[PDB]
This record gives C-alpha cells, sequence and structure tokens, in this order.
C-alpha cells in the first residue's frame, strides 16, 4: 500500500475491508454541528519526563519514537478514562501549501497535520492497544504556513540524514511540548488509523488552534523520499488520506 495511483487511499479496501467501515477516519470537522459538551475535561498533556530516541523514515512517513516502558509522557483527561502513553510522532503533508491535512475544518484542507500517538497503558503493548476501540488516543495538530516553529527546527534539520525508507538517525533529547500550539481546545470522535491497517482502536483529539510552520520548514519535508536508496526518486508529498463518511458519529467540541 502506498499513496500513488496504484496503491493509494481508492485501492486500500482490497487488503482491508474495514477501509468501508463505520468508524474510519479522518472526517471533516463541520464547525456549525459540532457539539460543545460542557462535561469533557481539560486535556492533560505531561511530557516534561519525555524520552525521545530515534528519528525513522518508515517509506510512508517519519516517526519520532519515544520510551514507552515507563509513565514518561501521558496524555490523560478530555474524552478518556485512564492513560495513554506517547510511542511516536509523525506528520502527513502535502506537495503544495493548500493541501496536506487528513482532517478538514469546514471543508479546509492544512498543510500538514501532526499526530501524537498514544496508547491505553491498560492494554500493556502498543500491538495489543490496536485490537481494542479505546486502544489508542491520537492528538491531532494542524500546521498552517507562515511563521516558522522554532520546536520544529531540530526535525527539519534532520532530515538529511534519513532521505529514505529504512533509514534512521539519533533524536534523542527532543521536546515535543516545543510543537503544541498555546490552546488545548479540542474536537473529539472515535475513529481509526488514517492507513492500513485502518483499525478502529483511535479516540482522536484535533486541536482548533492551528501551529505554524514556515514555507522552507514544509519544504524540506517535501525533499523525503518514499523510496529506498538506490531506487528511482518518488518524493514523499501527500501522504495523506482523504475525509471519509461521518456514518453515525458525533464530533464534540470542549469549547464554545
Ligand atoms: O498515520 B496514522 O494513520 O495516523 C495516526 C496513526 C497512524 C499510524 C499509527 N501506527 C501504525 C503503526 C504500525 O504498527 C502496527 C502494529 C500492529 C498493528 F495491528 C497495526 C499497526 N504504528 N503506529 C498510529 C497512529
Ligand atoms: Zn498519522
Amino acid at each position: 500500500w502506498g499513496y500513488g495511483k496504484h496503491n493509494g487511499p481508492e485501492h486500500w479496501h482490497k487488503d482491508f475491508p474495514i477501509a468501508k467501515g463505520e468508524r474510519q477516519s479522518p472526517v471533516d470537522i463541520d464547525t456549525h454541528t459540532a457539539k460543545y459538551d460542557p462535561s469533557l475535561k481539560p486535556l492533560s498533556v505531561s511530557y516534561d519526563q519525555a524520552t525521545s530516541l530515534r528519528i525513522l523514515n518508515n517509506g510512508h512517513a517519519f516517526n519520532v519514537e519515544f520510551d514507552d516502558s515507563q509513565d514518561k509522557a501521558v496524555l490523560k483527561g478530555g474524552p478518556l478514562d485512564g492513560t495513554y502513553r506517547l510511542i511516536q510522532f509523525h506528520f502527513h503533508w502535502g506537495s503544495l501549501d493548500g493541501q496536506g491535512s487528513e482532517h478538514t475544518v469546514d471543508k479546509k484542507k492544512y498543510a500538514a497535520e501532526l499526530h501524537l500517538v498514544h496508547w491505553n497503558t491498560k492494554y500493556g503493548d502498543f500491538g495489543k492497544a490496536v485490537q481494542q476501540p479505546d486502544g489508542l488516543a491520537v492528538l491531532g495538530i494542524f500546521l498552517k504556513v507562515g511563521s516558522a516553529k522554532p520546536g520544529l527546527q531540530k526535525v527539519v534539520d534532520v532530515l538529511d540524514s534519513i532521505k529514505t525508507k529504512g533509514k534512521s538517525a539519533d533524536f534523542t533529547n527532543f521536546d515535543p511540548r516545543g510543537l503544541l500550539p498555546e490552546s488545548l481546545d479540542y474536537w473529539t470522535y472515535p475513529g481509526s488509523l488514517t492507513t492500513p491497517p485502518l483499525l478502529e482502536c483511535v479516540t482522536w483529539i484535533v486541536l482548533k488552534e492551528p501551529i505554524s510552520v514556515s514555507s522552507e520548514q514544509v519544504l524540506k519535508f517535501r525533499k523525503l523520499n518514499f523510496n529506498g536508496e538506490g531506487e528511482p526518486e518518488e518524493l514523499m508529498v501527500d501522504n495523506w488520506r482523504p475525509a471519509q463518511p461521518l456514518k453515525n458519529r458525533q464530533i464534540k467540541a470542549s469549547f464554545k
């Protein structure tokens, strides 16, 4: 599977029939139809003890991986019951500034979308958590092109060292707090992985406030390669799944 005409989102259902399931992601967030839920709690994002390890080009995106063998970087509160440990973050982005996000807001596409991936500690490991309807909590953050994001530049600067599929680099001592906007106001809904195997295991928490990144920062994302070293060059761009039908779901807002 991939993001080409021949292996992209329109083809995934043949290997992963859940692609046409009842709680697929991403979705369009209709801001006028989302329901303010005054009983939703503030998010608790606790990243002060986060231990970043490595950055990997996996042929679909790049992952910044964390030590998830202890409660070092956790997400709690909001719609969540219990404790979710940060395992990795990655992005989805476009070939052009007017596309790249997976979620949309009133049909608006952002230049990119950050996914901070967390798993429910009551399931013991990530592999068990993805088999559960409440196994993952993904914090989604939109990127718009404007001012540079200083907290992103360490990521941008290392991408030269992981250009091709299967390359990795040390990525210790990275603080993911530098990727957050000021506000933790959010939308939430039950959904899925946006990539095969498209498992319906995710509580989505999408922040209302986008972060700003510079044109030069997102340009560097677009110089990555989907291919391995010594293969024909395929730029890693447009690694996003389009919005899927909402079906029998309500999107809830933490704010009025
Ligand atoms: O880009 B996204 O769609 O957005 C959100 C998101 C994405 C991919 C993952 N993700 C996939 C894998 C692969 O590991 C697996 C192991 C066992 C499985 F059964 C499935 C996957 N690891 N993290 C997690 C969260
Ligand atoms: Zn993702």
